[PDB]
């Protein structure tokens, strides 16, 4: 019912083989106890930032999920809208935090964890019956496409907010969700750096009193945040966040891109939103990391108004 700011967590990825070979300097510092993130310049001069979560090179998707995503997914199951999106330059770790890996068990991402969590929590609740639906879309060069639809290479129209004609796939267990994510990656545009993608899980709960709640979860993997209408949605996103927090902007320019129009309810609206800002640890990425930290620091101040979406008969 009440005003709720956007939760922001920073996740610094570990060095990569090449950063180790080059003998790259660790310019990023963290003190997770108070969500502190520092960025050291080549001379030593540090820049300090405070976030709701700081995850250093040794962090797992298992610990980020438990701390930040798990209470949001419980909120979704109660009839709330929830949005989790990854922000950061190409290479920073956005996809590793969203999808993750299944050969290091603690490094499974927030997406397959939300599937296991939703299906386990809905199976334990005997006082509410549940219908799970799943959609998956991609926005490349302002062209919205349905990664699950019958014609995966067709542009879609938006009406008000919804993507008019997007397929909503019913899921009866976790493997049904995993089949859509697998088939959705094969429908990505080739003719994954400059495109964005939204995977939504809708949780409809019918209670014994009779009322029905409808909460949805948006799992957003954004395009690379690196400097340079291919970048229209990314520039509009920053402009939207800027308008939302600058205090002078009475009119938020959501209609300036396909991504901002869709995620409009997740930025200032009836949604509990979480941003996962992914950063690289190496000094060769100083400018992009500084850009991402400043951008995520501004996102902290977006004021949403999430309420329970539960209509009684």
């Amino acid at each position: 019912m009440a005003a709720e700011s956007v939760r922001v967590a920073v996740r610094c990825r570990p060095f990569n083989q090449r950063e180790k070979d080059l003998n790259t300097t660790l310019c990023v510092g963290m003190t997770p106890n108070v969500g502190q993130v520092n960025l050291n310049a080549p001379d030593g001069a540090a820049k300090d930032f405070t976030f709701d979560g700081a995850y250093f090179m040794d962090s797992t998707g298992e610990q980020i999920y438990n701390d930040i995503v798990f209470p949001l997914v419980e909120n979704v199951i109660e009839g709330y809208n929830g949005t989790v999106f990854a922000y950061g330059q190409t290479g920073s770790g956005k996809t590793f935090s969203m999808q993750g890996i299944e050969t290091i068990p603690a490094q499974r991402g927030v997406i397959p964890r939300a599937f296991d969590h939703i299906f386990t929590a809905t199976a334990t609740t005997e006082n509410v019956k549940f219908l799970v639906h799943c959609s998956y879309l991609e926005i490349y060069n302002e062209e919205v496409r349905d990664l699950l639809g019958a014609d995966n290479k067709q542009k879609l129209e938006i009406k008000e907010v919804y993507v008019a004609g997007l397929s909503m796939h019913v899921c009866h267990d976790v493997p049904a969700c995993k089949e859509l994510m697998t088939r959705g990656f094969n429908n990505r545009h080739v003719g994954s750096s400059r495109s964005h993608s939204i995977f939504t899980v809708y949780v409809e709960g019918m209670t014994e009193t009779g009322s029905i709640r409808m909460g949805k979860l948006n799992l957003v993997d954004l395009a690379g945040s690196e400097r340079q209408k291919i970048n229209l949605s990314l520039s509009a996103l920053g402009n939207v966040i800027s308008a939302l927090v600058d205090g002078k902007s009475k009119h938020i320019p959501y209609r300036d891109s396909k991504l901002t129009r869709l995620l409009q309810d997740s930025l200032g609206g009836n949604t509990k939103t979480i941003m996962i800002a992914c950063v690289s640890p190496s000094s060769d990425n100083y400018d992009e990391t500084l850009s991402t930290l400043r951008y995520a620091n501004r996102a902290k101040n977006i004021k949403n108004k999430p309420t329970i979406n539960e209509d009684p008969l």
